[PDB]
């Protein structure tokens, strides 16, 4: 599958969109950020 809506969660102009980004990084127990056309995680959800 192709790298336009399809590898990073649909997700662009740094909005969390269609496949959100939130969730994929969820998986991983941090928090997810569109950094362009591009999804990669942010901090730990754990916020304390």
């Amino acid at each position: 599958v192709h790298k336009m809506a399809k590898n990073q969660f649909g997700c662009f102009a740094n909005v969390d969109v269609k496949g959100d980004c939130k969730r994929h990084c969820k998986a991983e127990d941090k928090e997810g950020i569109c950094h362009g056309t591009k999804c990669k995680c942010g901090v730990p959800i754990s916020y304390l």
